[PDB]
């Protein structure tokens, strides 16, 4: 199984990834950990893409794409998740000309869908438990609000984490997602609109949901 996802922060993207990458025992691969992989253990591919990175420009795509079907063909040889690549339509359509050329096939696309302002509040709505950083508490998730102003779970003191409350940080990660011109949603909807022509399945998940209840639906849905 080779599956593509797609997901704002604030969607809940990476817990769903790793139930569906575990039920099924696929490589994760992000495109974090691809440049890792080439660049910090320089490959022909990496060292390339290293000079980009040293003065502050971007790979190109011409590097970028073959960067991550080498990390799909050793890595993901056994099935493959990869998530937050691409970014963009030309990435898009440049990675899946690379697969066909390959002849490696997809088999499911899933896009968590949530509207941008529910994302952005359910990223400043947490709260962190002084006494475990496990307890889930949100202010903009109902089932999940706190206890006053205490952890809804132990009864811990709460905390906002600054990274959660830095909004210019989230709009611009917002406006590369939700740029329905060329950014990820236009990418997700390039594999929207071929996938019955190329025989994979694309799933819309509510992002909604609870955690429990998303995976249901999502698991329902990969066989
Ligand atoms: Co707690």
């Amino acid at each position: 199984m080779n599956i593509l996802i797609f997901g704002p922060n604030g969607s809940g993207k990476g817990t769903q990834g790793n139930l569906v990458k575990d039920k099924y025992s696929l490589a994760h691969i992000e495109s974090g950990g691809i440049f890792r992989e080439h660049i910090g253990g320089g490959t022909e591919l990496g060292k390339k893409a290293k000079e980009f990175i040293d003065r502050g420009d971007l790979v190109p795509d011409d590097i970028t794409i073959p960067m991550v079907l080498e990390t799909l063909e050793s890595k993901g040889k056994d099935g493959w998740l990869l998530d937050g690549f691409p970014r963009n339509t030309v990435q898009a359509q440049k990675l899946f000309e690379a697969l066909q050329e390959k002849g490696m096939k997809i088999n499911f696309v899933i896009e968590i869908l949530l509207p941008r302002e529910v994302a952005k509040n359910r990223i400043m709505g947490r709260r962190i438990c002084k006494n475990n950083p496990n307890h889930p508490n949100n202010i903009f998730i109902e089932a999940i609000k706190p206890n006053g102003d205490v952890c809804r779970v132990c009864g811990g003191a709460l905390s906002a984490r600054a990274d959660d409350q830095d909004e210019g940080a989230i709009n611009k990660r917002h406006d590369i997602y939700y740029n329905t011109v060329d950014g990820t949603l236009a990418a997700a909807y390039y594999y929207k609109n071929m996938a019955a022509k190329e025989g994979f399945v694309y799933i819309e998940l509510d992002g909604e949901g609870s955690i429990d209840s998303i995976k249901d639906t999502l698991l329902a849905q990969l066989a």
